[PDB]
């Protein structure tokens, strides 16, 4: 969902 990318989302690339 393009947030992987993201350092916030990278902790939860998986939600």
């Amino acid at each position: 969902e393009g947030c992987c990318t993201d350092p916030r989302c990278r902790y939860q690339c998986y939600k």
